């Protein structure tokens, strides 16, 4: 076991849960994994995922971000503060990824599921790209159940770390599709607690973060340090109450590790 690896096992020891961590250092491609082959529940990191895929298409469809989507009463579900403001009118789908993206909509997020014709099309991207372990079962709310064991709508440490780097990095996305997805994780309004609470602050980040039933908690970034090669950190986190209170201090300390280690 690492230095690093012995701090995050008396974090997770500590928090009575079960702590995922994968980062890669794009420097040497050095990773720290920790159960970084176990699955967790997405929840809406999964997000990153749909939102990509739309992208994709919009590579070869050039006026897709532009195309009016109708947001209806019964699209509504649990939680929808971008959509809520806009029904019985209508969202572009820039303008619905940037609401999945920054303030983790679920309506939004269910529109980029049926442009991809269903959670299928989304994990079919995901395997496009070299994901072989991604897997979007459900629509929101449901995808959020987070039952221990269940392997409907999880990944692992590892997988969405090299996922993630790979479409905000690694051309996995054409430029201009790249920069927009760099753009949208930068501005996101939901993880000041989560990752971003436990890195230096001269250092900037993206990031998307999840939250669902058995206090899961999660946080997916890309990170610039200045003057040393950018980082991927994924973070997971789940307990074993059904009823868990969030974490989000978990994933700000993993990152704190991860970042003096
Ligand atoms: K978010
Ligand atoms: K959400
Ligand atoms: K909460």
């Amino acid at each position: 076991t690492s230095a690093v690896q012995q701090k995050l096992a008396a974090l997770e020891k500590s928090s009575g849960g079960r702590l995922g961590v994968a980062a890669i250092d794009t420097a040497d491609n050095t990773q720290v994994l920790y159960r970084g082959d176990e699955r967790f529940p997405m929840c809406s990191t999964s997000k990153v995922m749909a939102a990509a895929a739309v992208l994709k298409q919009s590579e070869t469809q050039k006026q897709l971000l532009n195309q009016p989507v109708e947001i209806k009463p019964a699209d509504l579900v649990n939680y929808n503060p971008i959509a809520e403001k806009h029904v019985n009118g209508t969202m572009t789908l820039a303008e619905l990824s940037a609401a999945a993206l920054q303030y983790s909509d679920n309506t939004a997020m269910n529109k980029l599921i049926a442009q991809l014709g269903g959670p299928g099309g989304v994990t079919a991207f995901a395997r496009a790209i070299g994901d072989e372990t991604f897997r979007l079962d459900r629509t929101e709310p449901t995808l959020n159940t987070a039952i221990p064991g269940d392997p409907r709508d999880t990944t692992t440490p590892r997988a969405m770390a090299q996922t993630l780097r790979q479409l905000t990095l690694g051309h996995a996305l054409g430029e201009t599709q790249r920069a927009q997805l760099v753009t949208w994780l930068k501005g996101n309004t939901t993880g000041a607690a989560s990752i971003r609470a436990g890195l230096p602050t001269s250092w900037t980040a993206g990031d998307k973060t999840g939250s669902g039933d058995y206090g899961t908690t999660n946080d997916i970034a890309v990170i610039w340090p200045q003057g040393r090669a950018p980082l991927v950190l994924v973070t997971y986190f789940t307990q074993p109450q059904q009823n868990a209170e969030s974490r989000r201090d978990v994933l700000a300390s993993a990152a704190r590790i991860i970042a003096e280690g």
